[PDB]
Protein backbone atom coordinates (compact mmCIF):
# COMPACT_ATOMS: atom_id res chain seq x y z
CA UNK A 1 0.00 0.00 0.00
CA UNK A 2 1.61 3.31 -1.19
CA UNK A 3 1.45 4.79 -4.75
CA UNK A 4 1.67 8.57 -4.28
CA UNK A 5 1.34 8.23 -0.34
CA UNK A 6 3.63 5.63 1.41
CA UNK A 7 2.46 5.69 5.10
CA UNK A 8 -1.27 4.61 5.63
CA UNK A 9 -3.87 6.54 3.46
Amino acid sequence: CGGIRGERG
